[PDB]
């Protein structure tokens, strides 16, 4: 009536969500729901989880070294508003269900063990420890656990249900490794003969498990193998069927085991979410010439603007800054600029006015100061070339792309900081045990400060004389760095001898632990969304 | 009645097969088939078609080399044996349906283009051309188009099918990649300043393209953006999005179309054969003491059998040859013996009387001739670390593979036999272009020879200097090794950088096409296989 009508509409406006509220019984308690709902302060606990994030661009190791009491006084108010935001939802949530929610208790225990290392972390005269901030790894999990997280902590009970799956296939894995090593060892080994490179082959078991697992992750595929191949093809039948067992039978196991659970997962968000609307969705019944240019369009025209595009890509790729290109470059912005004279009218508009800033070109190069010569083309070139894309309408196949890019549709957002969750974990752990280990010399610095790999543990191995310096974990942009060609799994291996030669063996762990996690049940969690995405589709 | 019977029967009787017969009407008409699709031909025909194929350890590049005589009158035996094979199946099918088929089309030209290639390889006063047999191409091809290949011919139809899409989708990958070179030579280019090792980093466009779709692959994935990381952390977002459009995405969707292309035909074999077989299977109807020993099993009993292989494996990789463990072997090769006091008892049993050939380590080691010391040991070893395999029983898991290895199932064996059409075809075919450019030589050997490589254009690259010898195409042994390590991608781009360094840069292609064929569309329908067979069991 004069009040449930608005209480109905907050049951019905979310077509969208999943939650419970308190049913208006004071006017104001509900004005609280639809405050917190509100995109602003739903759009602003993001950014302050972002800035809390972000904060570890200053922090230990920092990109750009911010003080302690300046870099603690952010996250101060990062954590007040995450508190204030809590409490408010404690507000709008009776005292009942808002205990026993776990993201609740999450939430307030990484904001209590935020803050307490916060300022635990008041060194007390220098007391530094070699490394703190114990709670830098909770950041992420904010971006989890907060109220707005149900598109994220749903597809973590995703992982959740798959782990006594994917363990259960991960032991018989690390079992098969473990009883080939075995056989490794028996075979080329302490009673063998050969080296490598002025090493023994297969000798201890430690190694040989490590040096069996990374073929798995074939990072070191002809290598591993070429002495004991270099001795007798007969050995290669056992790599031969190590690979065929591991590397594709076991590693294609895993996608298997991801992708249905995955698709065993999708069908409980839907005919989850589908009942969990029509409890409330429902609940609401109980509660002349211009005729020329007019028609030029819908003939043959974008034939015209199709080759038009592929002579500027042949104009793009022979530059050499003669007057036949250097001015072609000004005729291609005016022709397309005239396809204003009316999704690619979207993008191909963006590009167009963009490409209208070789203006600052001719206000920057020839008088005023040249003196952003590469920076201006670097950003001008990278835009020409992507007017080329729209070649593929020829094709006729990227109209039907918007779909496969429906409507924001926060699944590729929900993997794209689910990846950072990952990363931001491996990062902070990982930057306290090798933060300032190796570090990248610029190529005239002080070479008798061992510049060629950072530290001479390095002193010959193949992360140095490789040029791999700029991989360390000195920061969390080269962390990050790290992580994505750690990601990508090649040579993950001599990016861990180069953290293993200055750190104890042991570290070998930390990057083993990270292809298990991120190569094995984060990409695959990847790539069984782009599988899923493409059969059921229709 | 008096005849029709024994047609029913053969229409009966394959409750398996998919093919239409001549319905008797002359007596030996019918006995012809029953002869036809006798297993013993059956066989003898895949004996001869093995015995075809492995002609190749022989012929031009020779594992062992045989004269050219003889090594063409057994490929004209087995020639005649496919003639024989064909004109009887002539003699089955009526002379109607017999001469539309495709496959029978291309038996009789494949047999006839490898018999006039054999005799064009009648030299003439050693014309030898530097290369001929062409015709060896076709020899796996007897392996698909032959008459018991319908397992394998139909399973050729799902890649013809799959066609229209992978090139459809590898339009687009190869548009994405040639326009990323594009910007990336915008990028650091001719028009910028950084190098590689002695190398300009991404100058020439030809080079750019082929370093950046290696990088799809991720043969070089730290490595190709070492520089201009080195320069720049900024130019790292390019290769940033490179990697998810590119490694990640579109890999991916290939995987995704050969799933989906192989999904789709399985319920085409499914459900076409189930009405090619009610076609012919409806159309008949129209045409003391000894009980202790006895219960100690069904009790705590696997669990002291599965403790004896535990503390048995570690029996094994501790052997310094003491008196305490060179005994040792002996007496858990009697505790096993025991297990003979009544899938596993299949396996079990064949491990044990296999390792009862320790007593010729007896027989051959403290006497009667030691010179076969290495070899008898490793292959004794090999075998007690395959009693560990059983230990899998306390998990309870192993009783159910072979429900997942199901009677025999072709399946597993129509991939292990595409795998080698495509090897032999390019082996064949790689084995003529670089048949002995680059050549394994023995750690004492000539090196005045230049035996750091085997040719001196591989002077200081990356394919010397690396070992990598033995990876030549100078014998169909070390040549299928060596597509294996290109079929596994791991550092294929310098495998390649190894070929086209003493052949012309073209050659390229050859390893391009390769890793198109091999890792996109054959792992891919691989790793479709134990996807759809772990989702779709229930
Ligand atoms: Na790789």
């Amino acid at each position: 009536m004069t009040e449930k009508f608005d209480l109905a509409t907050v049951y019905v406006s979310d077509a969208k969500y999943n939650r419970n509220i308190f049913f208006d019984t004071s006017p104001q308690a509900v004005k609280l729901y639809l405050l917190y709902n509100h995109w602003f302060m739903q759009t602003l606990v993001y950014v302050f989880i972002i800035i809390n994030l972000a904060l570890a661009l200053f922090e230990d190791p920092a990109v750009v070294p911010l003080p302690i009491w300046a870099t603690s006084t952010i996250e101060t108010i990062c954590l007040s508003a995450f508190t204030v935001r809590i409490i408010h939802y404690a507000k709008v949530i009776p005292k009942d269900k808002f205990w026993k929610d776990p993201k609740n208790i999450c939430i307030i225990i990484i904001v209590t063990l935020s803050f307490i290392d916060m300022v635990i972390y008041g060194a007390l005269k220098a007391t530094g420890h070699y490394g703190i901030r114990w709670s830098r790894v909770l950041r992420p999990l904010l971006l989890v656990n907060v109220t707005e997280g149900r598109q994220l902590r749903r597809a973590f009970r995703s992982i959740r249900n798959a782990l006594p799956q994917i363990s259960y296939v991960f032991f018989l894995f690390m079992f098969s490794v473990l009883v080939f090593s075995l056989m490794a060892l028996k075979l080329f080994g302490k009673r063998g003969l050969l080296t490598i490179n002025g090493s023994p082959y297969f000798t201890d078991y430690m190694d040989i498990v490590f040096d069996l697992y990374v073929l798995v992750t074939t990072a070191n595929s002809p290598d591993v193998m070429m002495p004991a191949y270099n001795s007798s093809v007969y050995f290669t039948i056992f790599f031969i069927l190590y690979i065929v067992i591991n590397t594709y039978t076991f590693m294609s196991f895993f996608l298997a085991v991801v992708y249905n659970n995955y698709k065993k997962y999708l069908k409980e968000e839907v005919r989850q979410l589908v009942k969990a609307k029509r409890i409330k969705m429902c609940r609401a019944f109980s509660l002349p010439s211009r005729f020329i240019r007019q028609m030029v369009h819908h003939r043959v025209f974008v034939y015209a603007y199709d080759l038009i595009i592929l002579v500027n890509a042949v104009f793009i790729g022979l530059d050499e800054e003669n007057p036949v290109v250097s001015n072609a470059e000004w005729g291609f912005l005016a022709l397309y600029m005239l396809e204003i004279l009316l999704f690619w009218n979207w993008f191909d508009t963006i590009i167009v006015v963009s490409a209208l800033f070789g203006t600052i070109i001719n206000s920057a190069l020839k008088h005023s100061g040249g003196y952003t010569s590469r920076q201006v083309l670097d950003i001008v070139f990278i835009l020409r070339v992507l007017r080329l894309i729209r070649v593929v309408d020829s094709i006729k196949r990227f109209r039907a792309i918007i779909n496969t890019l429906i409507k924001i549709g926060p699944t590729i957002l929900t993997f794209g900081q689910l990846i950072l969750v990952v990363y931001y974990i491996f990062a902070m752990v990982g930057m306290e045990l090798f933060k300032g280990k190796i570090q990248f010399f610029e190529p005239n610095s002080t070479s008798p400060d061992r510049e060629y790999c950072g530290n001479p543990l390095l002193k010959s191995t193949s992360f140095a004389k490789l040029n791999y310096c700029k991989n360390n974990f000195n920061d969390v942009i080269s962390s990050f760095i790290l992580l994505l060609e750690l990601t990508v799994v090649n040579q993950w291996h001599v990016l861990t001898s180069g953290f293993t030669a200055v750190t104890h063996v042991s570290a070998r762990l930390f990057f083993v632990i990270f292809h298990i996690v991120v190569v094995i049940i984060i990409i695959n969690i990847f790539v069984a969304f782009i599988l899923e995405a493409f059969l059921v589709e229709y």
